[PDB]
């Protein structure tokens, strides 16, 4: 309607080149403006600060012939100048709304300094830790990756469908990396994927589905090829899949140069490959020129029809007009904002919240019969480690608007929170890895621990006195940020060499020790959760990071962060999920060695922590489930209640998580499935009812024709605090 | 054509109902089936030893039963009877085609000859997971060499000439196994799930299959994995579809071992549904479920199967036993005499030894020291000192898939080198160390009759002994490695390396300073990049059947010159799995000598290559090669032809391999794929040519549309001694 006949009537004045340069995505690296000024720029991306943007904005207003604004894209992966933990650590929160309310606040920051558009969230499905980019997403699980997505882009655009991007603190967001990038093979970024359609659909799509039906704006193709089609030129995908079953009504963008990449993948030339993407559904070209290049010559050969560049086109207007840049090229380009919006203490009181309710606690038996933690606030605590006094080490991977050197590490905010409470003493005590050549690269983007010349002996034994000065230890140790991230793939996956040697000469000291645990990814913790008294993952928690530490290990906060990712125990079980088929030769319970059964020779099958996984100060308990009715029939849905209590000292949340199990299927179905979870706040000896609706939808799956469908037969409802520990009642439909 | 058809005809007309499902039965054998076969419930048996037990048997089918149809009687020959040939694996490493299959010849000749009608051989799964212990029973991971091994051994079982097969009592009836996927298992962990693409099915998986189809292999068996999510004894796409009416399988389909009912456990449905669907799958008979006989005619009776069902799987039994020869002939295969005259003869062990010696592959022969000499071959003087685990153990020699073997028989690597060499070599012996610490894990690892003796014994007093001995000897031969047992079925491993108190064992024998040469044992790729740095030679014996210990010495000693060259890539480490010469290129491939460069597919803590590519193996000997003569630059045929050349001190056997690189598809290509190879043997100073022929149809493969094309277009065409080290030139299509 007005949109419509809008962009009709522009449509209508633009040339077939100008209608090329809306789908070009430059980085803004004087040298881009003449591009602007010719005609040939869509957007940008990673120019920072509103008021050079607000400048090359009003060159493509002003210089270009027909002043289409630009839009301004960026990795506000999980903040801007506030930095939330990564997002891999958030969804341990299991807080659909405390993480809306983080991409809010990202969104609030990044367009107060001029940015519109978002490359986030990420939502790949990953069982395979060694892939360093499971920190950017969400966990194994399809519903609960589903269920974030929805509240990270309802965060960033706005709640309502029909009334997204319409503040100026709403931004588009650009829902990544479809599809299936989470499987590269052997954990090696940018590796081959392949798998069944069935297992696509059943097991990896769902997220990126929630991301568009939360309306995201955008979406963005990935590195890796998908049945031996790079996901940039494969039409399946990105029109059948995305807008024929889908309805997706944005625009699909590239990865960073994702189309000449194709070049390397086998499949032809600049020309060819360009002209299969923006027929595949590709609509914006990031840094390739691959369709300035050559879309034009494609359409003189009758390779490209004008109507697949229109669309594509349109798309790209829709989504400046959606943002508002039509009405106001500078909505986003208020020079007064950044003092009043980016970096301020509710902005940081929010993001240390959470990230003291996204810490998860693997561990807490005693090293005096109490528990290790929480902490005593008074004596000296030393902490050792690598990761104890470095602030750039905080904020995580992928904080590229983060102001590394200006938060603060763990010795430092603990120094601080707990003056004329606590005696903070330091230690490095041991180099990241042993390996110093490694040690730079896993540094690199100005994560330096500044590595000395110090023997592996010196830094003990300077820990060993510090300690000796001490009640008890806080050893931070694990992953430098970049360790994880884009291009950090691991194929081993153990707390590095001379840091485990460290924290055994802690454990001989005697004295009570707590792991601090860095990490972007699954670690294999078999030693640690066998030796080590205490141990509180603390994936990476942001700038705030150090406060929420103290606020946990002291106690101010009880902690309520649960595993969304498997823990596997060596590196020879993955992929160890949790929703994983039954097989014809199952290791029963307990049975582990037997022969004949579909288990190893040396390990068990099972994780060291399964999905779901936490503890808390306070332990709860739960009664058996209460179901509304025993079958489906009888009211078209029915109800699933448990009453959990708060049996211990503390007052304290806990995740409350559904599953099911469809027992009888056409094809094997898994042994179960996440289908809610609801997160409930207990004062010490209070219960409460927890309900759960299971509805004729939350049955469904995609069949061996891949008709998304609910079989008749029976199915076990299960209720509990992580997927192993369940109670368990049967219903039929 | 048509005697058969009348024939068959003629007998099933006279068949009740239960009798047609009784052909479908296939029970072990325990009246131990005595009352089973008298109702005519009986079509096979399995696991029955002995010709005049297997002949008693038979003539209670022929003469209790009310029709007289005659018994097939099977059992797992994998790599021979009582002359053990090498593991396949092993096997598979020799290249020589014709050496494996006169392999088969005698395994089927003594097989036969001791009533055998039936072998479950060959086994053609491609895997590329060396945690599986049943890459032991394969050919490794590449689908040209893995179908041409496929013929070789249908072809020694079955007869050369496909229009005029098992007609001798010397040929039997193969089984090749198991269709579909079972290599590709899920965490390299046995029965467990297997997903992927159908292209990548047909273009990297299924060809060894369909090569043992054209081969003329007489039975196919069902495999246990789950394939599309549906266990491949209900999969009708793959027993149907693909099998008959695709490849044209003319035989019949047998389950694995209670295929049918564990189907239950993989979650579609109780006994009659999964035994309903198996059947009308293209499932002709039921190994030891019951399913059939169970349930088959109460699922006719309600209309859920139609006698044309049950009588097309009836005729395929029949047909089987007809093309045995042995409705004319129920006792072809019982002769009580044959026995003595063809099991384990000089002339059959001869056969064995030389394969053996020809399958070894030679790892790695640095000089060290002040040695003018590699430490390989040993010189015949002095005393050599045999030290390990796998030093004096006569059971552990066979290999995994013995089972008609006698563990007693077959002298230890101590024994049979000390016996071969009397009067030139001082042969002595010390244990050194158990098989691994923990003794509830060899204890698993040595079931089936492969126990060690393990003592009360400490390590300590064991290393004493052994290095007791070492200081002795001149050379120490390291018997090291696996178990038998450690490989095989429901044999994985989540750890690829030489077992702890085995690398302890090594290590001291390093200490030394006397020459050491690992013989390594296993059934697997290991992870052997210590070794590979500390060990100046390293001979991979896998586990060499009967005669490995003669064998060992043939190769150790100098009259063999190791020949074998690898059929599995072995990674440097679990974490690369999985890890192949095919794989596709990506589009951020890391290039030559770039380790480590961010934003590349490469990992952060090894580089990507594997420790020893497929198709590597040294010989004592060099072989040079000169460049590739193409007889025309563009596609009749091309021809491709090098020429190679022993430059050094010994005759010797090459294997010399084509690679070709199909450069851009419509698809993404592998940057390399073995498309032929040529075992020739070269005096030392002797030049050989070696030539291919390149047609069309070798450079045809599955595209996204699964039609089966070449696509013209350029191709790189290689020839060398291993696929990383090749001569280069240049076909065009
Ligand atoms: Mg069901
Ligand atoms: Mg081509």
């Amino acid at each position: 309607q007005d949109m419509d006949r809008f962009i009709d009537a522009l449509m209508k004045k633009m040339t077939v080149e100008e209608k090329i340069g809306q789908l070009n995505l430059p980085v803004s690296g004087s040298d881009v403006a003449k591009k602007i000024e010719q005609g040939l720029v869509g957007g940008l991306l990673n120019l920072k600060g509103v008021e050079k943007i607000r400048d090359v904005q009003k060159l493509a207003i002003e210089k270009s012939r027909l002043g289409i604004p630009l839009i301004f894209g960026m990795d506000v992966v999980h903040g801007y100048e506030t930095i939330f933990p990564i997002p891999l650590g958030l969804s341990c929160s299991w807080d659909m709304e405390a993480i809306r309310k983080s991409a809010r606040v990202a969104a609030i920051e990044a367009s107060a300094d001029g940015i519109s558009w978002t490359f986030s969230p990420m939502v790949d499905i990953s069982r395979d830790p060694r892939w360093g980019r499971v920190s950017e997403g969400n966990g194994e699980d399809p519903f609960l990756g589903g269920a974030i997505a929805k509240a990270m882009v309802s965060g960033y655009q706005g709640i309502d469908l029909n009334n997204q991007l319409k503040r100026n603190d709403e931004i588009m967001a650009c829902v990544k990396h479809f599809a299936l990038y989470g499987a590269g093979e052997a954990g090696r970024d940018y590796n081959t994927v392949d798998m069944s359609r069935n297992r696509m659909f059943n097991e990896y799509m769902y997220p990126y589905q929630a991301a568009v039906d939360a309306g995201v704006g955008s979406v963005m193709a990935s590195f890796n090829e998908i049945d031996g089609i790079p996901a940039t030129a494969n039409k399946w995908l990105m029109t059948d899949v995305l807008r024929k079953q889908w309805g997706f009504d944005g625009f699909v963008v590239t990865d960073f140069t994702g189309i000449s990449e194709m070049i390397a993948h086998g499949i032809g030339d600049l020309q060819t490959v360009s002209a299969r993407a923006l027929n595949a559904g590709v609509d914006m070209d990031m840094v390739s020129e691959g369709f300035t290049g050559t879309i034009k010559k494609s359409i003189d050969e009758g390779k490209i029809s004008m109507e697949t560049l229109d669309k594509a086109c349109r798309r790209i207007l829709e989504a400046k007009y959606k943002l508002g840049l039509f009405d106001n090229p500078y909505k986003y380009c208020d020079l007064k904002r950044p003092k009043r919006d980016i970096f301020t203490k509710e902005h940081r009181d929010a993001a240390r919240k959470i990230a003291g309710e996204s810490f998860v606690l693997l561990k807490n038996d005693k090293s005096s019969a109490n528990p290790t933690l929480p902490l005593k606030k008074e004596g000296t605590v030393a902490v050792i480690g690598p990761l104890a006094n470095t602030r750039s080490n905080m904020p995580g991977t992928w904080s590229v608007a983060a102001r590394l050197n200006d938060y603060p590490s763990v010795y430092e905010g603990l120094k601080e929170m707990m003056k004329g409470k606590v005696n903070i003493t330091y230690a490095k005590g041991s180099n990241l890895i042993s390996d110093a050549a490694y040690e730079e690269r896993a540094t690199m983007f100005g994560r330096s621990l500044n590595r000395d010349n110090r023997t592996d002996k010196e830094m003990l034994d300077e820990a060993l006195k510090v300690a000796a000065n001490a009640d008890v230890i806080i050893a931070a140790l694990g992953e430098s940020s970049e360790m994880s991230g884009e291009s950090s793939s691991r194929t081993n996956l153990a707390l590095p060499d001379v840091q485990r040697t460290l924290l055994e000469a802690l454990l001989k000291t005697g004295k009570p020790v707590v792991l601090t645990l860095f990490t972007g990814r699954p670690l294999t913790l078999t030693w640690e959760q066998e030796h080590v008294p205490a141990i509180l993952n603390v994936w990476f928690g942001g700038s705030e990071a150090a406060y929420a530490i103290g606020d946990v290990l002291f106690g101010d906060v009880n902690p309520s962060g649960k595993l969304t990712m498997t823990f596997p125990k060596n590196v020879g079980q993955i992929p160890l999920f949790y929703n994983h088929k039954n097989t014809g030769r199952p290791l029963l319970e307990g049975k582990w060695f037997e022969k004949f059964r579909s288990n190893y020779l040396d390990v068990d099958n099972d994780p060291l922590y399964p999905f779901g996984y936490g503890l808390s100060y306070t332990n709860f308990q739960y009664s058996d489930i209460t179901l509304s009715a025993p079958t489906m029939g009888q009211d078209g849905s029915v109800t699933a209640m448990v009453t959990v209590t708060n049996t211990g000292k503390y007052d304290g949340a806990e995740v409350v998580q559904l599953y099911i199990r469809d027992l009888v299927g056409s094809i094997t179905r898994p042994v179960k499935e996440l289908k809610g979870f609801d997160k409930i706040f207990l004062k010490a000896g209070e219960s409460k009812t927890v309900s759960f609706k299971i509805t004729p939808e939350l049955l469904r799956f995609y069949d061996y024709e891949l008709n998304y469908v609910a079989e008749p037969g029976d199915f076990d409802i299960m209720i509990g605090g992580n997927s192993q520990s369940v109670k368990t009642t049967h219903l039929s439909l």
